[PDB]
């Protein structure tokens, strides 16, 4: 369990612990990422706390901690002109990864194409940028198994370089059954290699960040779940897997 917590600390999207986002909780997440043990994989903050954060991170002499953060967040919105927008300003603010809300609620009500065409805008706004596009699908709300699958196909299809569960800011977030669900989508399209996971929420421990990333070692390779293809967005998670590794 020392070795999974290591690996799953250095997979870590690490936000703040209860939303905050002044620019010195800021300052202060970016020390954070910075474990004794290792950096984790990014931080995510808000698009305005880029340019600070960014430079508190070459200060610290740590360029390789990711800039990710969010848009269309957390309603998921089906007005792709916004979306957009934001995504555009996040990739300006200078984000190395925007993760955008799925307009889950119209895929709900049978609007798929919606969806489609608001990752497939974003997508080339980010990957013209260099910038990853993780898509939100929040299977928290979606909940039904078809609708999981069906909005992860749909990101897939329009150009996600990641699929993530869900926003942290609903009732219900990751899942083991939903992560097992959107990386089996992956699989089963065949784009293991341009398309990653992401688990927000679910994983409360070391024993919890475990078992999500067998979950990937099963369906791929053991050597799958690297940073392009693995991410723990989470917050408390990172003191409980240093207590794991004797801190």
């Amino acid at each position: 369990l020392k070795a999974s917590s290591l690996r799953a600390l250095k997979l870590m999207d690490l936000s703040t612990l209860n939303g905050d986002y002044t620019d010195e909780k800021v300052i202060a997440l970016c020390h954070q990422a910075k474990t004794p043990v290792g950096n984790t994989a990014a931080i995510s903050i808000y698009p305005r706390s880029i340019p600070i954060a960014r430079k508190t991170l070459k200060e610290q002499g740590t360029p390789e901690i990711r800039i990710a953060t969010v848009t269309n967040f957390p309603h998921g919105n089906d007005d792709i002109e916004i979306a957009l927008a934001e995504t555009r300003a996040a990739i300006a603010y200078g984000a190395d990864e925007v993760d955008v809300v799925f307009p889950y609620r119209a895929l709900m009500a049978g609007n798929e194409q919606v969806g489609f065409d608001l990752v497939k805008a974003c997508k080339e706004a980010c990957a013209a940028a260099n910038v990853l596009l993780k898509v939100i699908i929040e299977s928290g709300e979606l909940k039904d198994e078809a609708l999981i699958r069906k909005a992860s196909e749909i990101s897939i299809k329009a150009g996600a370089d990641f699929i993530k569960t869900s926003t942290g800011l609903v009732a219900v977030n990751a899942t083991p059954e939903s992560a097992r669900i959107m990386m089996e989508v992956i699989r089963d399209m065949g784009v293991e290699k341009s398309v990653g996971f992401k688990v927000t929420g679910g994983a409360r421990t070391a024993e919890d960040a475990q078992k999500y990333l067998a979950i990937a070692d099963e369906l791929f390779g053991a050597d799958w779940a690297d940073a392009r293809h693995y991410r723990f967005g989470a917050s408390g998670l990172l003191a409980s897997l240093l207590k794991a590794l004797g801190h």
